[PDB]
């Protein structure tokens, strides 16, 4: 759907930039800070179900460009693997919030968490 | 969610950023210029009914910047017309794409688009 590399790039750019808010804005929940409105953490989960299923489709061959390293492209069965552990524990994270249940919310946040850090580590160029 | 207005701006253009990328990609299917697979678009319409509920919670009071009109704020009972209309027009190609109907598709995808520009004439800052 991009008519060239650089379109790709503010596609997921944009992309990213969404499940980043998605995900984020439930910290305080999970810390106790905010309060633990179960209906409307539900609604949220499923918005970045959605949302964390579009960066990938962004990255198709040649793409290269943004803070992208070209290691995702050499190495296209690894990051599928962090791509495909990322939303495995997206799953893990909606099924929390379907649930209701505050402490898996907590667990399963964490592990999104450590899975956003191990692609970035490994597949997002230094600053 | 947002810590400064700033934040406000940056997820509001990515979110339509990602809903014109949603929306603007089916203009060749829509044409005739590529095939349509009625799955494919049920599949996509439903990611951009997503997206298109998403834009407006980031215009929150004072989150004036970015290109958008001061006249979102003070009129606000009337922007919010042009956003429900425009979803409205989303629901109506939900209908369409869920049909597998090419003939209802495109004449909602117009319906969409103009309501799109509508709201672009009103309330998006000229450049
Ligand atoms: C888990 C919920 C997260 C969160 C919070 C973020 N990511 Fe990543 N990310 C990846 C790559 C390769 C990039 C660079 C893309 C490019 O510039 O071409 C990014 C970028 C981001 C951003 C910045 C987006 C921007 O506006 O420029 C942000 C805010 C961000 N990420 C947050 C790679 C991955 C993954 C590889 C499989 C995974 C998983 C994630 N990111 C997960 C997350
Ligand atoms: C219907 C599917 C569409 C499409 C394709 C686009 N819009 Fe709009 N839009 C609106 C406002 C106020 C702005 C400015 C926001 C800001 O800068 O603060 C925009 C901006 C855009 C963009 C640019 C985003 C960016 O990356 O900077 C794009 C690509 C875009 N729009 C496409 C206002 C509205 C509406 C008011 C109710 C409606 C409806 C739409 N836009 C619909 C669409």
């Amino acid at each position: 759907q991009f008519a060239k590399p650089e379109d790709a790039v503010k596609y997921r750019q944009s992309a990213l930039t969404l499940m980043a808010s998605h995900f984020g804005r439930m910290t305080p929940v999970v810390k106790g800070q905010a309060p633990y409105d179960a209906a409307q953490i539900k609604a949220n989960v499923e918005v970045l179900k959605t949302l964390s299923a579009l960066p990938w489709a962004a990255f198709g061959p040649g793409t290269e460009g943004g803070d992208a390293r070209p290691e995702i492209w050499s190495d296209a069965a690894s990051f599928k693997q962090k791509q495909q552990a990322f939303q495995d524990n997206i799953v893990k994270l909606s099924a929390a919030a379907d649930a209701g249940d505050l402490d898996k919310l907590r667990a399963a946040f964490g592990d999104v968490g450590a899975s956003c850090k191990a692609c970035h580590d490994a597949y997002r160029k230094k600053k």
